[PDB]
């Protein structure tokens, strides 16, 4: 039993001062007036963050992401994130269960926090459609990802997208899409290389906002025609939110997600002398700064509901470096898993962009609800897992590769002044991080079976 006292509990809806009693792996009592004491005076007691978008230990050519399920979850913990949902990638001629078994082996005995899996659908043939019933019912995976981009690699066509959408409505699954028109980007990419435009900045220029807008709109119309439910991952521009906002007005089950990088960074940082811009190469690419306001406005008024990181790190030296000759050879992705919460609090709450309660809803609660992990995770209430973060809102610090915990040689926020510091982190009643010190253990984290889609 653990007794957190003196702190101010903050959830998606409430804000009060009281003690929370933990017994075993869960919260068993909350209130005022024989247990492990933990002082949380002057700090916020919030639900551990939930990052529904990660790519830990992901392969890419002959190299792999700098972080694996161990260093990745440890960094996630230090950042105040207690649960993650990683993307299990599949390959045509795909046996969904073999890919799934592959992912469990990646996490098994390494994760320090709880994790769930999303399942990529490369193609929707009779076989895949049949297997799908077992994955949703037995494997606890109720979210499927379809790529509308990355031609000749992962891209799926409208037939695959639509079939998946009706199947998901039938089985109670949530469909996620990476929305960028794969074909227009493929054409623009080759063209840029033919004209000798090989600098990292052309990565951004070869995939215009409208390409994300078009794809976002298409996926939504297909969702409507199928009467299903859709979740658009990493929305980066005004063009895409506009389409999402429109569908929401019509009462369609369409949800959206953003990431720290699109909220606090912009394309102008890609235009740098040497090969510096390669540090910010990820898809979708950073956009013009005006788009940040639109995203923040959408999060404030409920147009977008979640915030993930899309953590997919590669060192600048030794990995990002493969693309020196041309941007298409630069492995995509950034080290974003650790600073998601803090920038959300510092740039969002402290600057009056969103309320403290929304802060919790956007970084934990809503993701738990959309991906079937609630009320086990995503809140502080009797019966829920004791996944708690003791956050110090009065701390001022600078984000730096010098002090971060991700196993990568750089931080995309290098030098950014922020408010807020994660002090202690509990995962199912056990300390993973205590007083800024790591006390967890590899393999402590567990797989979470997710329930079917619920509005
Ligand atoms: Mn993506
Ligand atoms: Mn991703």
């Amino acid at each position: 039993k653990k007794w957190i006292r003196g702190g101010t509990v903050v959830t998606a809806a409430d804000t009060y001062q009281a003690d929370v009693l933990i017994e075993g792996e869960r919260v068993v009592a909350i209130g005022h007036q024989g247990a492990e004491e933990i002082d949380a005076t002057g700090c916020y007691v919030i639900p551990g963050g939930i990052d529904p978008h990660t790519h830990l230990d992901m392969p890419f050519g002959g190299t792999v992401t700098a972080d694996d399920f161990f260093t990745g979850t440890r960094a996630a913990a230090f950042g105040g994130t207690t649960s993650i949902v990683d993307f299990c990638l599949t390959k045509k001629g795909e046996s969904l269960k073999s890919a799934i078994a592959t992912w469990h082996e990646k996490a098994r005995g390494k994760a320090v926090i709880d994790y769930g899996f999303h399942l990529m659908i490369a193609e929707a043939n009779d076989q895949v459609l049949e297997e799908l019933e077992s994955v949703i019912s037995s494997e606890g995976i109720t979210s499927l990802k379809v790529f509308m981009a990355y031609k000749n690699v992962f891209q799926a066509d409208d037939e695959t997208l639509f079939k998946t959408l009706v199947k998901a409505k039938e089985l109670g699954a949530l469909v996620q899409v990476h929305a960028e028109n794969g074909d227009v980007l493929d054409y623009l990419t080759k063209k840029a290389l033919a004209e000798g435009n090989t600098d990292p900045i052309y990565h951004a220029y070869t995939r215009p906002p409208e390409a994300e807008g078009e794809a976002t709109g298409r996926a939504i119309a297909l969702t409507a025609l199928a009467g299903s439910q859709l979740y658009v991952v990493h929305v980066s521009c005004a063009s895409a939110v506009q389409r999402i906002a429109e569908a929401r007005e019509k009462g369609w089950n369409v949800y959206g997600e953003t990431c720290p990088q699109y909220l606090a960074l912009d394309v102008s940082i890609m235009d740098q002398p040497d090969f510096e811009g390669a540090k910010y190469v990820w898809s979708p690419p950073l956009r013009e700064k005006w788009n940040q306001e639109v995203l923040w406005s959408a999060l404030k008024n409920g147009i977008l509901q979640t915030v993930g990181s899309d953590h997919c790190p590669f060192n600048f030296r030794g990995q990002k470096e493969l693309g020196r000759g041309d941007f298409t050879k630069i492995p995509n992705g950034g080290p974003l898993i650790e600073d998601r919460l803090t920038i959300l609090y510092s740039e969002g709450v402290r600057q009056g962009r969103i309320s403290l309660n929304q802060f919790v809803d956007i970084s934990s609660t809503k993701a738990a609800k959309l991906f079937g992990m609630f009320p086990r995770k995503g809140t502080i209430a009797v019966g829920s897992d004791a996944d708690i973060v003791i956050f110090d809102p009065h701390v001022k610090r600078t984000l730096s590769v010098e002090t971060h915990h991700m196993n990568v040689d750089y931080n995309p926020f290098e030098g950014m002044e922020v408010y807020g510091e994660v002090v202690s982190v509990l995962s199912r009643g056990s300390f993973v991080v205590r007083d800024k010190q790591f006390v967890g253990q590899a393999g402590s984290g567990q797989y979470i079976k997710r329930t079917t889609f619920e509005q």
